[PDB]
């Protein structure tokens, strides 16, 4: 089977609640395995006390920058950057698990959450995964974004892990 894994988030230090997240490693397993391990944080690091710094109502909540929480850090369980692992999964709708980059072939811990279709997408981040429980909380995340993406409220991962 695939990961469950979940993202519980406090925002201005309050709980939203739980988002849990099935990992597509059926289809993307290398990319899977870096989130479910970012996740549990079982290699030293990972997403626990980091931040979505970057959300954008109407389109996506961005997060996984956690050695910078800016947009311009973060790292992958295998070194600083990795592969497209392939584009078979689309941007279908509000939901999907996708990774953020800096062009091809730059992939490392930021991902972000869609809140409507980005089919323009399609072939230049790599969806790997999708909501399975907690579109309300990823829906309060997005009401605290605005048109640059900066954030009014603080948005914070407190806890994170492996259901399954």
């Amino acid at each position: 089977g695939n990961p469950l894994v979940y993202l519980d988030v406090d925002a201005n230090g309050k709980p939203l609640g739980r988002v849990v997240l099935e990992l597509k490693a059926d289809v993307v397993p290398k990319t899977a395995e870096n989130f479910r391990a970012l996740c549990t944080g079982e290699k030293g690091f990972g997403y626990k006390g980091s931040t979505f710094h970057r959300v954008i109502p109407s389109f996506m909540c961005q997060a996984g920058d956690f050695t910078n929480h800016n947009g311009t850090g973060g790292k992958s369980i295998y070194g600083s950057r990795f592969p497209d692992e392939n584009f078979t999964l689309k941007h279908v709708g509000p939901g999907v698990l996708s990774m953020a980059n800096a062009g091809p072939n730059t992939n490392g811990s930021q991902f972000f959450i869609c809140t409507i279709k980005t089919d323009w997408l399609d072939g230049k981040h790599v969806v790997f995964g999708h909501v399975i429980e907690g579109m309300d909380v990823v829906k309060k995340i997005e009401s605290f974004g605005s048109k640059s993406g900066r954030t009014s409220k603080k948005i914070v991962i407190t806890d994170c892990g492996q259901l399954s």
